[PDB]
């Protein structure tokens, strides 16, 4: 179940991305129509001007929190599969790299590590080789269905939107520009 | 084939290294039975020293050229069992690791690089959780014999030697050295 806390976690993320780049782009094209207008309003169009910027933070900030979102979901699928199918598989896997496994719980931390890093270092050649050989293959059985709707990856508009970040200070301020057009907003 | 190969040229190092030994010790005892003896000869006192050092340069060569085809024997043992593991059960490995190995080959070079640096992670998670439970293993089945008669690692005998490293200049006029005593004790 905790996969599936994941994916709604997710999903409504996305949702939520959604529908603050909906919001955002009724904002912008009421600006622009506006604008259009022969209607000076100074005060009007700077005040759009403020919410337009502070929704589209919104919308980044949306679209960072899915991917962190879909990362996580991704990650603990990961984690769950390899768990249940080492588990599955537990002698073939430590005989495949045995020789570096016995007298583990004794040895010395930099030893471990040492070790620990051969072990991975001896794993990549073998996904380097399965990857070269370039067999077309689906994902998990048992979760097929969710990770094909969580998708391989992201879509690339919350990549692009994502690609430009705001300073901590920036961040704050827009923060509390979001919590004061809350407040006056449901008056 | 090559697994043979290294194993014969550990054999035949361990041979080397037995022997370099056993004369370093020959060595030493005569030169401190002379010592105690009431011969005087003080030039004969400087050629042992000489044969004393050169011994045990020669001593540590060999110990670092018996690690060294140790470290490859293994190295080689383990790549031929993760391929011929990979070989029997890749598909599932391959599944278990699906979200982010599809589509490797339009993935650009960064891509494929932390696509292949996120895959380590995973399996090194995994095979920290396997080692926390400590289920003890064997070596494998089909080359077991070369594991055990090379041994888990190296004997201390062999690397206590070992500790000492020599700058360039050393090993040059010490192989000079070499050629010498053996260029004189030829005839």
């Amino acid at each position: 179940t905790a996969l599936q806390q994941a994916f709604d976690t997710c999903q409504n993320n996305k949702a939520a991305w959604l529908q603050r780049k909906n919001e955002l782009a009724a904002a912008e094209q009421e600006y622009l129509r506006l604008l259009s207008g022969e209607g000076r309003n100074v005060s009007r169009l700077d005040e759009l001007r403020n919410i337009i910027e502070v929704r589209k933070w919104q919308v980044n900030q949306a679209a960072g929190r899915y991917i962190r979102s879909h990362e996580a979901v991704q990650h603990i699928s990961i984690r769950d599969r390899l768990n249940d199918f080492m588990q599955q598989h537990g002698t073939a896997l430590a005989a495949a790299l045995a020789p570096e496994l016995m007298g583990y719980s004794e040895l010395t931390a930099i030893a471990r590590n040492c070790a620990i890093q051969r072990a991975t270092d001896a794993l990549r050649e073998a996904l380097l080789s399965w990857l070269a050989k370039g067999e077309k293959i689906n994902y998990s059985a048992q979760d097929s269905d969710i990770l094909t709707t969580i998708g391989f990856r992201p879509d690339v508009a919350s990549v692009d939107d994502s690609r430009e970040k705001f300073t901590p200070a920036q961040n704050m301020i827009f923060s509390r520009k979001s919590a004061q057009l809350a407040s006056r907003q449901s008056v």
